[PDB]
């Protein structure tokens, strides 16, 4: 798996970069900002932006680490309580806005006009509110049409060096009949609740909400496929005996295959959403303030193909 | 409609920024070149790529043009008479790898491999033995307007059209949907899938190989397109400012579809009254959004003495990944 390690002076230029960004402009809300987005990238060290872009064009591993960046852990501050009512942006916009610039190399960045207020940039914390594991993995929002293309994950600090699992496909693992079986829309794959805690838009997802299409797990090349599996809310006909069968060695693949990866202070892992699945790994949590801290952005490749389920032409925010 | 006018500064800087990339790097068959694309048209004015960025964020405007640019027609040279057999790349280059930087700031250039040779960015001149066809390479036929590739789901998010001469000033048609002029069932029934769009006879698999395990499943889709005859709509996205997909040429309106009949009878004839004569002149950039208008061109009588009008053409793609089932390996751009 390549990764890039930043020279001091890359992480240098990087931190004084975002903190000037940071300075110049208001919030995310700001509309000019993510205008600006692919053009403030550019300023970036261009060894940075070959490596991303590179890794993007590729098209041939799940996962890459930019490492060694610098983040303030004074500026930054202690690990929040909770993400709701917290005013944005925090003294940690400088490394939201780093992931933003990020997303832009890759494509765009959106979110979910539910999840966390419909904040571009996503907070992993700790939360005692939200507190035997079992350990799962997946690809992001699998049932989902315009699911993430790429996931970007900021380490702001990890004490710990809890670990994130993220695997891929071994095709050799497979045989020619079970991979074209998996090709085919021969499979169920359930949403998400995340409700509670508009009409033209709402009833787009009813397609897959009353009717159920079955879509297919692997797609792309079919020497070198693309996937979408979430084994917990995945499910089969029992009359698809041959479906049920190369569904099963399908999980035994992948599950065998996965990969503990940790994203230590000053990482930045980016994983591609349809060659990888990514999963949480348990930890004791302190709650103090001194707790593993990630910042998460999605990335589309094609806002556009989204815009029935959008509010507006301006939002790039889902639902 | 929005449009840009160069000053003569930004001119000169874009031109500067051309000639220097183009003695940087061997052709567009370069990896690094395309790995490279949308950092070098960072370089380009400020005004420019913030201009283009407005454009592609908020997809409503249909087309738009760049207007000013200084092509070098004595670098430039005669007008070739046919795209095949030429040194790749040519004295017009910097042209290209401009069309190529545009690209780059709304999406990512692809191709069709059937399509001269696979190249990037095309041409589109009068051949002499092409003369009697309904194409970008003839002159004398009308060139009706269309949706570029209806039919296909991995038909081009937008196209760049840079005029490197045109000393007759024939324009090019293009046209938008005002969709107030559209009667609210109308819409309804143009949103449901009850229109079939036939493929253009260059996308069928058996025009093109296949033989071989490999190259069937890459045209695949496209074969059980071809086999089950899906029904689709042709306007679809937001119902308040819909995209379109009408190429009047290869779309079947069922028979029995009296509603299907009355909408789409009303949608070409508010498109078509819509049309508008766009010219792009030496020196003119126009970009079209495949997704909200339609385009074509108009019949003129070509000299074939080097002196003809000369465009080249960019398919530009939202998503890459997308298409990747059509593609042969990760890397290339290359449909088919
Ligand atoms: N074919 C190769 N290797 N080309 C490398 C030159 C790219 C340098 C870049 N245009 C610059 O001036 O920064
Ligand atoms: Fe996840």
């Amino acid at each position: 798996t390549p990764s890039y390690s930043l020279t001091p002076a890359e992480a240098s230029a990087v931190a004084e970069l975002t903190l000037e960004l940071a300075a110049a402009y208001g919030s995310f809300g700001d509309p000019v900002l993510l205008r600006d987005l692919p053009r403030l990238a550019a300023r970036l060290p261009e060894g940075v932006q070959d490596f991303l872009r590179e890794f993007k064009l590729a098209d041939r591993h799940g996962h890459t680490v930019i490492r060694g960046h610098d983040f303030d852990q004074r500026r930054i501050g202690p690990t929040p309580d909770h993400w709701r009512g917290r005013v944005r942006p925090g003294p940690e916009f400088p490394e939201e806005l780093l992931l933003m610039l990020y997303s832009a190399l890759l494509g765009e960045p959106f979110g979910w006009a539910t999840q966390q207020d419909g904040h571009l940039v996503h907070d992993i914390f700790p939360i005692r509110s939200h507190e035997k594991q079992l350990l799962t993995w997946h690809t992001e929002d699998a049932f989902h049409p315009y699911r993430s293309d790429y996931l970007i994950l900021g380490a702001l600090r990890n004490p710990d060096h809890v670990p994130t699992t993220v695997g891929e496909l071994d095709l050799s693992s497979l045989s020619a009949e079970d991979i074209d079986v998996l090709f085919e829309p021969r499979y169920h794959i359930a949403p998400d609740e995340s409700h509670l805690p508009e009409a033209a838009r709402f009833a787009t997802i009813q397609r897959m909400i009353d009717e159920r299409p079955l879509g297919p797990l692997l797609y792309g090349s079919r020497l070198d496929p693309y996937m979408r599996l979430d084994p917990y809310f995945t499910s089969v006909p029992q009359d698809d005996t041959d479906a049920r069968r190369a569904y099963d060695a399908l999980f035994k693949v992948v599950d065998s295959g996965m990969r503990e990866v940790v994203a230590d202070q000053g990482d930045v892992l980016f994983i591609d959403n349809h060659r990888a699945v990514h999963g949480r790994l348990p930890f004791q949590a302190r709650y103090d303030g001194t707790d593993r801290w990630l910042k998460r952005v999605c990335v589309t490749s094609d806002l556009r193909r989204s815009r029935e389920m959008r509010a507006t032409s301006a939002t790039r925010l889902l639902g």
